[PDB]
Formats: C-alpha cells, structure tokens, sequence
C-alpha cells in the first residue's frame, strides 16, 4: 500500500532585542587560593575533568539572542 | 492500505526585548580558600567532574532572548 | 484501510519585555573557606560531580525572554 | 476502516512584561566555612552530586518571561 | 468502521505584568559554618545529591511571567 508524508513547517518568527545603552559593567573579584592534594589520576572512557581553577568570564553581548531549532523525520518499515 | 500525514506547523511568534538602558552592574566577590584532599581519582564511562574552583561569570546580554523549538516525526510499520 | 493525519498547529504568540532602565546591580559576597577531605573517588557510568566550589554568577539580561516549544508525531502499526 | 485526525491548535497568546525601572539590587552575603569529611566516593549509573559549595547567583532579567509549550500525537495499531 | 477526531484548541490568553518601579532589593545573609561527617558515599541508579552548601540566589525578574502548556493526543487500537 501507498504512504504519503507532507512535512511542511512554516516559520516567520522574530527574536528581537533593542537596547538603547549598556555601560558600567564592573567585574572585580578578589581572588583566592586553591589547594588540591591527590595521589593518582586514572581516567577513562569519556572524562571532562577540571582540577584547580580561577575562571573569570565577562560576557556582554549587546544582543545575545539565540534560536535553536531541530527538525527530524524518521522512516522505518 | 494507504496512509497520509500532513505535518503543517505555522509559526509567527515574536520573542521581543526592549531595554532603554542597562548600567552599574558591579561584581566584586571577596574570594576564599579551597582545600581539597584526596588519595586516588579513578574515573570511568561518562564523567563531568570539577574539583576545586572559583568561577566568576558576568553575563550581561542587553537582550538575551532564547527560543528553542524541536520538531519530530516518527514512522514505523 | 486508509488513515489520515493533518497535524496543523498555528502559532502567533508574543513573548515581550519592555524595561525602561536597569541599574545599580551590586554583587559583593564575602567569600569563605571550603575544606573537603576524602580518600578515593571511584566514579562510573554517568557522573556530573563538583567537589569544592565558590561560584559567582551575575546574569543581567535586559530581557531574558525564553520560549521552549516541542512538537512530536509518532506512528506505529 | 478509515481513521481521520485533524490536530489543529491555534495560539494567539501574549506573555508581556512592562517594567518602568529596576535598580539598587544589592547582594552581599557574609560567607561561611564548609567542612566535609568522608572516606570513599563510589558513584554509579546516574549521579548529579555536589560536595562543598558557596554559590552566589544574581539573576536580574529586566523581563524574564518564559513560555513552555509541548505538543504530542501518538498513533498505534 | 470510521473514526474521526478534530482536536481544535483555540488560545487567546494574556499573561501580563506592569511594574512601575522595582528597587532597594537588599540581600545580606550572615553566613554560618557547615560540618558534615561521613565514612562512605555509595550512590546508585538516579541520585541528585548535595552535601554541604551555602547557596545565595537573588532573582529579580522585572516581570517573571511563566506559561506552561501541554497538549497530548493518544491513539491505540
């Protein structure tokens, strides 16, 4: 027997930002010690480690509009 | 026998931000010590670890409008 | 026998923010010690650990409008 | 025998924020010690742990309007 | 025999906030000690633990209007 699939998505979205002014973003951490003690580091199959860190991230987009879209069609028989 | 699928989504959304001014974002942590003691670090199949950290994230979008959309069609027989 | 599916969603939503001014966001933690004692760290199949941390996150969107939408059609026989 | 499905949702929603001014958001914790004692950390199938933490999150959207929508159609025979 | 389903929801909702001014949000905890003593940490199938914590969350939306909607159609035979 026949089958029919019409996969027809229509998109007219708007992801809009309007910022008149952005200013005076201060970022002054004091910073502290990190002391890590260990003996061995046996790692395996999938490891995303991080041992000992002082990260400082300043992220000022002036418009950081994201849009994630995901389409999928699966056919079996 | 026949089958028919008409997958027809229509989208006219608006994700809108309007910020006249953004300012004076201060970020001043004092910072403290971190002391970690261990003997061994045996890791395996999927590990997302983090041992010892002072992270400082300043995130000022000026419009941080997200929009996550996900479509899926599954056909079996 | 025949089957018919008309999957027709219509969307005209609005996710709207209007902020005249955003200011004076102060963020000044004092910061304290962290002392962790252990002997071994045997991890396995899915682990999302975090041992010892002073995180400081400042998040000022100026409009942080999210919109999560999820469509799904499943067909079996 | 025939079947028919007309899945027709109509959406004209509005998720609206209007904030004239946002200001003077102060965030000054004093910070305290954390002392954790253990011997072993055997983890398994799905673990989302966190051992020892001083998190400080400042979240000022200026409009934080969320909208979660979820559609699903399931067909079996 | 035939079947027919017309799934036709209509939505014209409004989730509206109007805040003239938001200000002077002070957040100053004093902070205290945490002492945790243990011997072993055997975890298993689904664990969402948290051992030892001083979390400080400041959340000022300026409009935090949520709207959760969930549609479902199930067909069996």
């Amino acid at each position: 027997g026949s089958v029919q699939i019409v996969y027809k998505p229509v998109d007219l979205s708007k992801v809009t930002s309007k910022c008149g002014s952005l200013g005076n973003i201060h970022h002054k951490p004091g910073g502290g010690q990190v002391e890590v003690k260990s003996e061995k580091l046996d790692f395996k199959d999938r490891v995303q480690s991080k041992i000992g860190s002082l990260d400082n991230i300043t992220h000022v987009p002036g418009g950081g509009n994201k849009k994630i879209e995901t389409h999928k069609l699966t056919f079996r028989e």
